[PDB]
């Protein structure tokens, strides 16, 4: 018999004692950080009850593997009160996010066809490969602003303008100019919007919605702003586009996220709006931010850096051929985008309801009970990986001397993964090659740049970087 779930470490019973501590110890934005000084105090598994909300926690691979057997044929992971909170207490349609069993299922097999498909993938290329160039032409157009031959900066706000045009060129196959001299203000106050949302979800994630407009007044009244933009913006996209082919259809030419879902007539509308509301706010930040760190990284080991360089004029000089023909010979890119992923995920942790009960390292785990994967923290771990503080592409493809291999997570796993895993994965993967055909990055001085915990984990300061021709 298994040792019973109550046997589990957890620093107590009592949530609330808990919540004084976490409160106190100013834990609320260093909630990674806790992971690995509680794996480390509890060893490889434990419980922690905040109020009335308790979860287990894991680390070694074995157990992720074994907890995946049982998430289910609908899987089910973490519902951010807060914005479940907005959708329900507004009454606002949700898609594949909050949906939950067949009424789940059903959308996400329509948007896999749209999405995640090796068609609608290939069908994508045109409509990102274009906005990495004008990326790779603003930069252009900075360096011989500065005057010297170079750009030093924070680049941060042109990731958002070119991860909000990708998503954006990808659904509606129209562009906006977000690279421009002068950019949109209604597309900015919608991106920062998504920021925003995030932002303020931090205090609104340990207290009782309900009891939002009393313990929480300010961060409730922003975080319920921040949606309001997102809604009503991805709402006018998705009209003044619906009849941007809605009269003039008289040919082919793309994938059209928005049309394809009007055309393979297999979603009702009301989810649409709601679905495509989704996936342009899924493209605002977090392509943005991995993006960041991989070209910190890049900076942080020139020799890195270097064999990319290779591999990328290698597939380049040695494919003769578009885009198309070098996606295939870029491996050691690939794997640099796990290996980013690997040090900065943007999911602090995944979480899984298990379908029923199992037991994990030697404990009962009572089906229906929320179990968390604490990504972050398998990434900091020399147990899983040696000295996890290199930056080594080579980790996700040596495939020869090792016995074991373990499979990257930053998107999460099985069926219930990111559906926009690979419009994120290709989407980077262009602007890097783009960027590594004609940038030598570096930064001004040592790097010391930390995470914080702001629901997606982000850089803590401003990151300053600097692209030289070569
Ligand atoms: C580097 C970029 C990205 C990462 C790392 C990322 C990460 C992930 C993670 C870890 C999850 C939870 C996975 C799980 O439950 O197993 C998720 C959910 C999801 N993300 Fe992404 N994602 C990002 C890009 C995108 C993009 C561009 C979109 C929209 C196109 C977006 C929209 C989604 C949606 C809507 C789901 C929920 C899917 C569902 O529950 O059926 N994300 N993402
Ligand atoms: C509408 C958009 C928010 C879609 C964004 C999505 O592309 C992505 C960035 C979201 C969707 C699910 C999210 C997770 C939901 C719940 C967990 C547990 C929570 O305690 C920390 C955040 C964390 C780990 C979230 C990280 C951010 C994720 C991974």
């Amino acid at each position: 018999t298994p040792r019973p779930y109550s046997e589990i470490p957890s620093p107590g019973d009592n949530g609330w004692l808990n919540l004084y501590h976490f409160w106190r110890e100013k834990g609320s934005q260093r909630i990674h950080f806790r992971h690995i000084e509680n794996f480390q105090k509890y060893g490889p598994i434990y419980r922690e009850k905040l109020g009335n909300l308790e979860s287990v926690y894991i680390i070694h691979p074995e157990d992720v593997a074994h907890l995946f057997k049982f998430e289910g044929s609908y899987p089910e992971r973490y519902d951010i009160p807060p914005w479940l909170a907005y959708h329900r207490y507004y009454q606002k349609p949700i898609g594949v996010l909050f949906k939950k069993s067949g009424t789940w299922k059903k959308d996400r097999v329509v948007l896999n066809t749209e999405v995640m498909a090796p068609e609608a993938i290939k069908n994508f290329i045109p409509l990102l490969n274009p906005v990495s160039q004008d990326f790779v032409s603003l930069l252009h157009k900075r360096i011989k602003q500065q005057g010297s031959g170079k750009f030093v900066g924070d680049i941060k706000e042109d990731l958002f303008h070119f991860a909000f045009e990708s998503i954006t060129n990808v659904m509606f196959g129209e562009r906006l100019g977000m690279l421009e001299e002068t950019v949109n203000p209604e597309a900015q106050k919608f991106i920062d919007a998504v920021y925003k949302m995030f932002h303020t979800s931090v205090p609104l994630l340990n207290v009782p919605p309900e009891l939002y407009r009393l313990f929480r007044t300010k961060t409730w009244r922003d975080h319920v702003a921040a949606w309001d933009t997102i809604f009503n913006k991805a709402e006018k996209y998705t009209e003044i586009f619906y009849q941007d082919l809605r009269r003039k259809t008289e040919f082919r030419n793309y994938p059209g996220i928005l049309y394809c879902l009007l055309k393979s007539e297999k979603m009702l509308l009301e989810d649409v709006k709601a679905n495509i509301t989704e996936m342009l706010a899924g493209g605002v930040n977090t392509t943005s931010m991995t993006l960041q760190w991989h070209l910190y990284e890049m900076a942080r080991s020139l020799n890195v850096q270097e064999m990319l360089r290779e591999e990328v004029l290698n597939a380049r000089r040695q494919a003769e051929g578009d885009i198309s023909k070098m996606l295939q010979m870029v491996p050691l890119l690939k794997a640099s985008i796990k290996e980013t992923l690997r040090l900065h995920p943007i999911s602090v942790t995944l979480q899984r309801y298990p379908e029923s009960d199992l037991v994990l390292q030697d404990y009962l785990i009572p089906a229906k009970t929320l179990v968390q994967v604490a990504i972050y923290a398998m990434g900091r771990d020399p147990a899983f990986f040696s000295s996890p503080d290199k930056f080594d592409p080579t980790r996700w493809l040596s495939k020869d001397k090792d016995l074991i291999h373990f499979r990257n997570l930053g998107f999460g796993w099985g069926v219930r993964q990111c559906v926009g895993r690979r419009i994120a994965e290709l989407e980077m993967t262009l602007f890097l090659i783009h960027i590594l055909e004609n940038f030598k990055v570096e930064m001004q001085h040592i790097g010391d740049v930390d995470t914080i915990f702001n629901l997606i984990l982000t850089p803590d300061k401003p990151i300053f970087l600097v692209f030289r021709p070569f």
